[PDB]
């Protein structure tokens, strides 16, 4: 694209395909703190100046959607209030390609502290594949930028955050006449999100937080696109 985000967004996509896809279920500086079916959620206990910062890596593999479809519906903010739970208002504040938008957010108070807001492009992407044998790979990057039309708030603390959702589609054709149905593929998806929450508050809390609200909404948001999608062709 020409907008002046580019660049930004080539690093950040790069930087998610190689650090983020990265393995960590063998990775002692990770702990898998929730398990649930085909979802994991592991975290890395980090802290800056008392600032609990915590990289969080989710895997999960959902049947019968594609990558394609479960990034178009993370991205779509048409359906964002059909699946999100932890936002108080959000709006568009620029578009910027057919692709890419910024977005300001506030979100419900989760935390035992002031309330939290976020200003952030979110960009949807396909990586092609190098060979047939292997699966496309679509990312939504939600990462965050500063805007004139929204500078920091008098009630609300800036929050950054550095999010992923990446995904791929696996297909097992059926053996014989039948034409490939749901039945047939599955989503593997990896989500990484790197919130800084902009001051202090008790980690013990955000912890517990985290551990509950990451995996309620990967299950929600999940469920929702195998319902918005059932029964209608496969977008690959
Ligand atoms: C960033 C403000 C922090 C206040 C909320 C504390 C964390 C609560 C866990 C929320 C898990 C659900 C995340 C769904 C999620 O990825 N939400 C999207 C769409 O709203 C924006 C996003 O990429 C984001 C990720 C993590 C935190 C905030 C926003």
């Amino acid at each position: 694209g020409t907008h002046r985000f580019v660049q930004k967004v080539e690093e950040m996509v790069q930087n998610h395909m190689t650090y983020s896809l990265q393995d960590v279920g063998g990775d002692a500086n990770w702990q898998l703190v929730v398990e649930e079916g085909e979802m994991k959620v592991y975290r890395r206990e980090v802290e800056e100046n008392g600032i609990v910062l915590d990289p969080l890596k989710a895997t999960h593999a959902v049947k019968g959607v594609t990558g394609h479809e479960v990034c178009n519906y993370f991205w779509n903010v048409d359906v964002r209030n059909d699946w999100e739970t932890t936002i108080e208002n959000f709006h568009v504040v620029e578009t910027l390609a057919d692709n890419a938008i910024i977005i300001y957010q506030t979100h419900k108070r989760v935390w035992p502290a002031s309330q939290r807001d976020v200003l952030y492009l979110s960009v949807i992407r396909k990586i092609p594949a190098l060979t047939e044998n292997d699966p496309e790979t679509w990312i939504v990057c939600n990462f965050s930028v500063d805007h004139d039309s929204a500078p920091l708030n008098n009630r609300c603390v800036r929050a950054k955050i550095n999010v992923a959702m990446i995904c791929q589609t696996l297909v097992s054709p059926p053996e014989g006449n039948q034409e490939i149905s749901r039945d047939n593929i599955l989503c593997k998806i990896t989500y990484v999100a790197n919130v800084n929450p902009g001051g202090w508050a008790p980690a013990s809390v955000l912890r517990a937080v985290a551990k509950r609200e990451y995996p309620k909404f990967l299950k929600r948001f999940t469920s929702y696109v195998q319902e918005k999608t059932a029964g209608k062709p496969i977008l690959f």
